[PDB]
């Protein structure tokens, strides 16, 4: 009941910031595997739940989180990028950013730092805290999804698993983060922000 | 669809090793809460699963593990104790213990050490590793169940959450562990061992 | 080089909200053990560090965190309580609370919820986020200290390990939390707040 | 006081199983960073320890584990590989493997499964359990070192962070694991085994 979403653009549309080979592998191999594994896991959980097998439900948690999170995270990621992206946001989002981070540049700095600081695999996120009513930066390990594990509503995510940049930027994660700002789809981030 | 099991003996049957007040609170308050919370959580999960809400499924994992594990762990614990317990096991179990731990006393020592070493709340377990075909000692945090999180089949469990001994032994966990050996139901442990 | 601090009041000074037996055990047994274990652990770390034994340094991390955190957490806790406490804070602290939580009652509600929600052993905290310049509520597991693990400056802490309330309130954690508000030393919380 | 070890062979010595570009980046960039970060972290810890700053000691734990583990893990990894490796072990090691895993092929299968199953970044290990006196397979997340976190003595490690294989094998981790068996230095694994 979960499917791989089509990319809203061509695999080479984000060049030269993110090359076509990475986009193709990331989408058709990595994301595809997560969706397929997610469907298999949910079916097993339905069976475990149906017979009240608590042990089986708990044993399946890691797989569900990794694959469920993998699907969620990448689905949002594709919409966060655009060949027509880059620049700075405008309107309320920009004001919210100035209000919570001081300036757009300080925000970029904070999110970049959080993303580069991830030890191992993970994601850097700009999220919305509905309880406090303000923007918040958070980093999640592996495929742990933002909302499901922290309660924050995801607005913008940056994948820092090595498969997201290694072929092009190798070990230099900072170079990858510097380039991704040129393809951020602020129109989508704004939409997500307005929704909450 | 999950219910609180009746105790196979009277609340004061384990005196003076574990007093009646602890047994009554442990069973009718602590275990009861876990069962009730477990049923509420599974119902929510059925709904989340039915509409493919992955975020909701992941957000419910901690509650399901804590309450599901709470029910599983305590259910086994009650069967591991008996007013007619104590002493040493016999037959194959005893041989398996001598074979994997050297002697019964060394086994007691190892399980005691693992149980007293738990920082915070948790359980000490004597489990069976089906893959290796031998006995194994493990400690689990909070209510994380043995089988669901490690794959080991539970044979004997020792609850070291403070509510399991504080009223009677206060901060002296070692005194609690020394006394519990007098009420271990080796007949039940043997049954669980033979089953796998 | 670490020592057990003397209590700023008599063990029975917080009656009837927290009885003397709990205060005596909590301070002279629980806190004392953490201090002694902390000193032993730091000495071992000095030796490991001196010979560049990285493996030994890493193996000692859990003990240092549990005992180091145990000492830190309880030291702050004793100063957070007072036989002359209770009521509501005043001045800037009160304003900060109204500003970040809406009202004092909503704040109490939020901190209570965070404290009762801890699965297993842990602490509920009212802390200060120096980066954002606002108050924040957080819950830490076992003895993990607030500042050392989250970066937040601790202002008020509530111990929810079962040994902190079981003898008097048994399994009813909510009753314990309701009573502790009568002995909060707002003068100390204010001091900690003004310092940062 | 920690230094980057020289590789016991040329960067292209493991071709075609592991290409020269990966070996060069892995050693001169990845491992080098860990060593440098480790030295900086230990110096900070010496200062924290000297003034009894427990908070600072705890805040530094993640960095020490990641960088300390990074150095330890890679140092062992380089010695586990050889242009003259491959094939099967002999002598006592082979017997121990047959005894604990059934056969060499079953062992390869078990270690491969553990390595491919790592979600995110991590390592697959063949270790020795001194307490039980037998071989054991374990998987560690990120740079968490084997001995420091599990107590097992490391004999053979397989790096499954994506930087260890992505440039050559892309997303196909199984292809990487199949190829690495051709360059395992069984002479070194045997030495480590005999030492314990
Ligand atoms: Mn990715
Ligand atoms: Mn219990
Ligand atoms: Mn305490
Ligand atoms: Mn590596």
């Amino acid at each position: 009941k979960h499917s791989l979403p089509d990319l809203p653009y061509d695999y080479g549309a984000l060049e030269p910031h993110i090359n076509a080979q990475i986009m193709q592998l990331h989408h058709s191999k990595h994301h595809a595997a997560y969706v397929n594994n997610l469907n298999v896991t949910e079916e097993k959980y339905q069976e475990a739940l149906a017979k009240g097998d608590v042990t089986a439900q708990i044993a399946l948690q890691p797989a569900l989180k990794a694959n469920g999170g993998g699907h969620i995270n990448h689905s949002i990621f594709w919409t966060n990028l655009s060949p027509n992206g880059g620049g700075e946001p405008k309107g309320e989002l920009l004001e919210a950013i100035k209000r919570d981070f001081g300036s757009f540049d300080k925000f970029k700095e904070k999110l970049t730092a959080a993303s580069v600081g991830v030890q191992g695999s993970g994601w850097g996120w700009l999220g919305f805290n509905k309880e406090r009513g303000h923007l918040q930066i958070a980093a999640c390990p592996n495929q742990d999804p933002l909302q499901g594990t922290t309660g924050l509503i995801p607005l913008l995510g940056i994948d820092v698993w090595e498969h997201a940049y290694y072929l092009q930027y190798k070990n230099v994660r900072p170079d990858y983060l510097k380039a991704i700002w040129n393809v951020i789809n602020w129109e989508n981030v704004t939409e997500r922000y307005m929704a909450c």
